[PDB]
């Protein structure tokens, strides 16, 4: 899987460049309070997998994601919350006879992410249980990936653990690292950027080839003010939360309407990115021999495959 590719379930891509991508990561299931999958389309993520696997691609299962992240710690410190999601996930792999899982807590133990997400200080310890207990349930042939931050998995005192056990590194297949809405919208040199997250999650003690560079295919517009048609006026998950906006430029908007060398990409204000700054991020990668590199969304890109294209070099 050199190069995956995020498809959302609410804005799936009409037809997708299957010859143009390894793997494609299927967002969101969403776990609940209760350990059950939610939030995805049964028929839409039967008919992606089925598509996937005629075409001779690999389909994993998103879970989590920015607005499904709020019970991930409650379930797992607990003992048969964590039984019942680890059970439900296996099952959800049996069912829609998927390739791999994908796991986007955002963010364990974090004062960052949306702000009523349930948080402990046990939180990276009992994600690496759940992995533990996904490669356990689940067999040596299914993928088992994780969507991260620029900084490894906080630790119990709501900072990066500087060292991470290393059933990580040999339970877990590949690190996606969300290098981007930093502040550059994604930076690859810097306080983070992609650079920066690499080299902490590598002394940490994650191996540069399970490390896997995410891009994105959008920019953040800055003066939070309105982005373009997509980016809607939204509140997080939680009681009396104040609707906000992302600032979202989506590439297409980009490129219809019609550089920094620091952090190697272009300006416009609009941070964005487009063939030139992720054709280095391909380079970079590959200098670091990364595992690959993970792209969010597909559907943001445009009929000619720009963005999809400039990322080639990593397959
Ligand atoms: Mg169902
Ligand atoms: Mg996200």
């Amino acid at each position: 899987q050199k190069l995956s590719a995020y498809v959302v379930d609410w804005d799936l891509p009409k037809s997708i460049a299957w010859d143009k991508l390894d793997h494609i990561v299927y967002a969101f299931a969403e776990p609940t309070k209760d350990g059950e999958l939610s939030g995805f389309t049964d028929s839409q993520l039967k008919s992606v997998v089925q598509e996937a696997h005629s075409r001779g691609k690999s389909i994993s299962l998103s879970v989590g994601g920015w607005t499904g992240s709020l019970y991930f710690s409650d379930l797992l410190k607990s003992s048969s919350s964590f039984d019942n999601f680890v059970s439900n996930l296996v099952d959800v792999v049996k069912e829609y006879d998927l390739d791999g899982l994908n796991l986007d807590w955002e963010y364990p133990n974090s004062p960052n992410g949306v702000a009523c997400n349930s948080k402990d200080e046990n939180d990276t310890a009992n994600y690496l249980k759940l992995f533990k207990a996904l490669r356990e349930k689940l067999g040596s042939k299914t993928i088992l990936t994780t969507a991260v931050p620029t900084a490894p998995f906080n630790d119990e005192n709501q900072q990066p653990s500087t060292k991470l056990d290393d059933n990580w590194a040999s339970t877990v297949d590949a690190f996606y690292i969300m290098a981007y809405d930093v502040n550059a919208n994604a930076p690859l040199y810097y306080p983070t950027s992609g650079n920066d997250a690499v080299k902490a999650w590598i002394a940490a003690g994650i191996p540069a080839e399970q490390l896997v560079l995410g891009v994105p295919f959008y920019g953040r517009v800055s003066k939070q003010i309105k982005g373009d048609s997509t980016d809607e006026k939204a509140a997080d998950p939680c009681p009396n939360a104040v609707a906000t906006y992302s600032g979202q430029y989506i590439w297409r908007t980009i490129a219809q309407e019609g550089w920094d060398d620091i952090s190697k990409t272009p300006y416009a204000v609009l941070s964005f990115d487009d063939a030139a700054s992720l054709q280095d991020k391909v380079d970079y990668a590959k200098k670091q021999g990364l595992g690959g590199v993970m792209l969010w969304s597909l559907e943001m890109d445009d009929d000619e495959n720009t963005l999809l294209n400039a990322l080639q070099d990593i397959r």
